[PDB]
């Protein structure tokens, strides 16, 4: 009894950051999700702080790889061999499911691959994508690999990194069926079963939906489908992790507030465990003040009936 | 009297990240700095949680650009009509130097343009380079070009962003002499002069330096000057502008305390302004625990004398 006040931050939806991949939020959705299995692991956190998954703090080491590289002769690929964030040998005996904020998605990232030579400073960086849904994406073993448009450039036993910038469609896929943002990637390669994972989200009471922190990524060529929906923005992530204050029931109702009226435009349910629904039955794009914001106004129980969104 | 406790947050340096530029911190490092004027407009914030210069809270929109693009005829050059980060039209009558998120030094910058065709969702990225010290550099004004792979792909009229990835050298400059990270860009172009700018700082009192929160930019091409030093770690910003906690004096004195022996390994002033100082002369690259963390112990005056670093 009388444990230290919850809240969440006062920051806009266009103040915060995807916490699925390095760009700013834009928008809330809900919609149905019983046709799929929810269960991303980068942007998870409960709300005492208790990080989940493969999330991590920074959104800018989303998506980001580091290691050396390898070559793969006659072609223009290149496996990389994964470092730590920090440039220390990776340790796959962590428990977590992957390193720290590796893609949480089966698509085709492209980004760029930048190396420097440590003797004498000189640079190169290359357009590269890593496709995680590929047999051999394994990054819990500690390699991936990068299509890129050089077969020479690239040095081996040097500093490497990737930086993502969005995504693709090719190969035949339909138009905007990848990529594929509910599909967990095989963290180990295929045929290899994934490990500490951070547990699938539905909702569960009547007439509720999951309430989705939205983006839109960057496409870099195709008919990507780039819809991006995050459970919880990064910087509730990170304000979680530096609170920590205890959770007095399963839920905190938040409500959402609208400064240039003073009334409410909507509530919604925090669970514990790190995300939100609504009372809402359908697909919907909300329509929000640019300065609206969340509030968290009291501890109810997963019985609260909310009013319809 | 009994003003809310300032705090600085229990982050890590490797769990934080640059303000200048969307990479994590890696290092800290100390230096003179009468031979520059260190005068930064990103990672700029009060203690009490005033965002000053260009600065803004989300690390993933630092040294991005989005608007339109028109081809330059002739070339494979684009000039980028710049619009707000959230697609709106680009407001240039605020009191900034800039929009917020605009790079503040002089340099190379390489990453992708990507752009999003309205009617069909096609979608296209190609590499791309701003030169910030281009005489037509005029984001104030609303405008940016790039020089990119292409002369053709690019549609007018269209959605188009800018995503930053590093640095390069070229041009016959001397080896690591570009970027020139404490040369401000001439925002509205050259022969205009910057406005709203934050201040330059320095180190005033005997025996001190600035405390430098370091990063390494990947380079893409050539050999670049990759030093990126910045006077808060963006953590530092987001939290100070949360909790907007009162300056009680001119300076908390901060102590970087090691779990691994608990002990103190230096203390260092945190300026009320947003900079930090500490007592050395020279050059040098701190040896710190990757566990260590900062703590304000009290609110002192400039005149206090910092032990020995
Ligand atoms: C949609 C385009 O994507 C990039 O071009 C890619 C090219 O797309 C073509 C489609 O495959 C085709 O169905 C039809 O719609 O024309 C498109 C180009 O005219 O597909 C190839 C592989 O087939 C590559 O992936 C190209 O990158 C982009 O550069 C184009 O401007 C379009 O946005
Ligand atoms: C340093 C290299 O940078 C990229 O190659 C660039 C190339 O660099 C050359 C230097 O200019 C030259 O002094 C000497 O050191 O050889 C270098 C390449 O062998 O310079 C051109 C323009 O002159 C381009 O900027 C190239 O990108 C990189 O691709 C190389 O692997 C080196 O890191």
């Amino acid at each position: 009894p009388g444990s230290k006040p919850f809240s969440v931050p006062v920051l806009t939806v266009e103040e915060m950051t995807n916490s699925r991949f390095p760009i700013p939020l834009e928008k809330l959705f809900t919609g149905p999700s019983s046709a799929f299995v929810v269960q991303p692991q980068n942007g998870r956190c409960t709300t005492d702080g208790v990080l989940l998954g493969t999330t991590q703090l920074s959104p800018v080491n989303i998506c980001t790889f580091r290691g050396d590289v390898t070559h793969i002769t006659g072609s223009r690929n290149y496996t990389m061999n994964l470092a730590s964030q920090n440039w220390n040998d990776y340790d796959p005996t962590e428990e977590i499911p992957a390193p720290l904020g590796t893609p949480d998605f089966v698509g085709k990232i492209q980004g760029v691959l930048t190396q420097t030579t440590r003797t004498d400073g000189s640079t190169r960086g290359h357009k590269a994508t890593v496709y995680t849904g590929s047999a051999d994406f394994a990054p819990k073993l500690g390699r991936v690999q990068f299509e890129t448009d050089t077969d020479r450039d690239f040095e081996a036993n040097q500093n490497t990194k990737f930086t993502p910038v969005g995504v693709i469609q090719d190969g035949g896929t339909t138009h905007r069926n990848e990529p594929q943002q509910w599909v967990l990637p095989s963290y180990s390669g295929r045929n290899t079963h994934n490990v500490h994972l951070a547990p699938a989200v539905a909702p569960t009471f009547p007439g509720e939906q999951l309430l989705f922190f939205r983006s839109t990524m960057p496409g870099c060529s195709g008919y990507p489908n780039m819809d991006l929906d995050c459970l919880l923005p990064q910087e509730w992530v990170q304000y979680f992790y530096q609170e920590a204050a205890p959770a007095q029931s399963d839920v905190a109702l938040l409500r959402f507030v609208n400064p240039d009226t003073g009334r409410v435009l909507f509530e919604c349910k925090l669970h514990k465990s790190g995300y939100v629904t609504v009372a809402h039955t359908g697909q919907h794009d909300l329509v929000i003040p640019p300065n609206g914001y969340f509030r968290f106004d009291s501890w109810v129980n997963q019985f609260y009936t909310l009013a319809p969104m």
